[PDB]
């Protein structure tokens, strides 16, 4: 309890000129004393964070200059860390449900915990993704360096992978209603794309789909009973 | 010239298994012998390029695995090098008019030559831009690490700098009709935004514009003779 005030007071003082660590100390202490659910340190030019209040369920720290996070409290449900300079993340609490860390410099994600439902991590430097947890509903990984993709869990609804280097797409679960796959290196599509719901959104423009893929898809989608989705794509 | 056929022939032999350097050697051979304007080595899994045929005016090499480019021939007008692993670019030929190098790892650009009209470099790692040349017409630098922007040349028509860390935007020239400025760190807007043409597109959603900026902009834009453009933005 006073462990935090000692830690925070010393972190108060150890800052470069622009960091608004003076406001940060105030928000940290109040957050501890009133046992608040959310800690909001966004837009404070912070280059580091100290140890965090243990009871919080929302950590909002977007638009700072963080290179690393401290250990994450075990009750966190939502973490918004987008627009920092994060190079990695610490271990994620088992309670984590929503993680936004887009627009950082993260080269690898840590193990993804079982309750994660929304992962938004575009504009990083990911070459690989860890295995996806069973409740994942939304996955946004556009604008990274992804060469390959782990298999999809069977509740995934939204998938955004534009502007990567994916060569092969794993099978798409019937739960998927939004598949944004532009500007990759796909030459073929998984058969399961055609088995999605009729109103599903599918965009594979900007991929070098082979001639056989194109003729295959043209024969099926123009069949008189075709019930699959509309597929957007491009040539040239 | 037998100088190129030897060099290309020995570059052909020196590849790892997946690189399709045999198809590339043939395209090089055809390009040299028929004196073609365009050399197209895109989508061949290439990790390096050899010396290039000197007469080409279009270099098409997107979607390979290149880390460095070779010296560029002196009549190049168009270079499409997006989706590689570029670390940097070589010195740019004086004739260069269009450069696309998005989705690489480029940390800084070289000197930009005087005839460049189109620069598309989104999804790289730029912290700074070089000074912009006087004919620049289109500038796309979305998805980088930009903290600042050099002054804008006065024929610039399209500007896309979404998803960077820019805190102050330089003045916008009257020629600009498309200003895509979302998800940065602006708290205010330059005066010159209000002097753009009435049909210009301006999008600053996702910036933490101050309350004073918002109330000022609301007073001006709702006056009965407001002559400027529509501005899109966001709150929350």
């Amino acid at each position: 309890n006073e462990f935090y005030l000692k830690t925070w007071s010393e972190w108060e003082k150890n800052g470069t000129p622009g960091e608004q660590r003076n406001i940060a100390f105030n928000r940290l202490k109040i957050c501890l004393q009133n046992q608040e659910a959310e800690l909001n340190l966004s837009e404070l030019d912070l280059k580091t964070l100290p140890d965090l209040p243990p009871q919080i369920t929302t950590l909002e720290i977007r638009k700072n200059l963080l290179t690393h996070l401290p250990d994450l409290p075990p009750m966190l449900k939502v973490i918004h860390a987008q627009f920092n300079q994060l190079e990695s993340l610490p271990a994620l609490p088992e309670t984590l449900e929503e993680l936004n860390a887009g627009d950082n410099k993260i080269k690898e994600l840590p193990f993804l915990p079982e309750n994660l439902t929304h992962l938004r991590v575009h504009n990083n430097r990911l070459h690989i993704l860890p295995l996806l947890p069973p409740e994942l509903k939304l996955l946004v990984v556009s604008g990274n360096r992804l060469d390959s993709i782990p298999p999809f869990p069977d509740k995934l609804e939204g998938l955004a992978l534009a502007n990567n280097f994916i060569e092969q797409l794993p099978e798409l679960p019937f739960s998927m209603n939004r598949a944004v796959l532009m500007n990759n290196n796909l030459t073929t599509l998984p058969e399961s794309v055609l088995r999605l719901a009729q109103n599903a959104f599918v965009n594979v423009a900007g991929n070098p789909l082979s001639g056989h893929t194109m003729r295959t898809l043209q024969q099926i989608t123009t069949g008189p009973d075709y019930s699959g989705p509309r597929i957007f794509f491009s040539m040239g």
